[PDB]
């Protein structure tokens, strides 16, 4: 599923991401835009052999199991394919664990490089929430 901007904002808000660990909704929408272009089915392979999955491009080295990343962990205890569902619940739940591990949203390179320090509120402007 490819989400609309306000559609994804509303879905993230219902799943408790607005101000989760101090990160306003706009941060999460911005990160999803630049990580996946709002596409739940996005995948990208990394040079170390791990793969990033879903709307927030969660990585198989640490967070999910895809059965092909040797010596990896599965900290969200889910198959990576679950992160590609049109229902974003698994992605959101796993992201909550990632953002809580100490480095905040800096875990997401695109957020650090393209959202951090910008007017992220702009990403939810005009939305009915
Ligand atoms: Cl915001
Ligand atoms: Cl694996
Ligand atoms: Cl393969
Ligand atoms: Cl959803
Ligand atoms: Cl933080
Ligand atoms: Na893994």
């Amino acid at each position: 599923k490819v989400f609309g901007r306000c559609e994804l904002a509303a879905a993230m808000k219902r799943h408790g991401l607005d101000n989760y660990r101090g990160y306003s909704l706009g941060n999460w929408v911005c990160a999803a835009k630049f990580e996946s272009n709002f596409n739940t089915q996005a995948t990208n392979r990394n040079t170390d052999g791990s793969t990033d999955y879903g709307i927030l491009q969660i990585n198989s080295r640490w967070w999910c199991n895809d059965g092909r990343t040797p010596g990896s962990r599965n900290l969200c205890n889910i198959p990576c394919s679950a992160l590609l569902s049109s229902d974003i619940t698994a992605s959101v739940n796993c992201a909550k664990k990632i953002v809580s591990d100490g480095n905040g949203m800096n875990a997401w390179v695109a957020w650090r490089n393209r959202c951090k320090g910008t007017d992220v509120q702009a990403w939810i402007r005009g939305c009915r929430l």
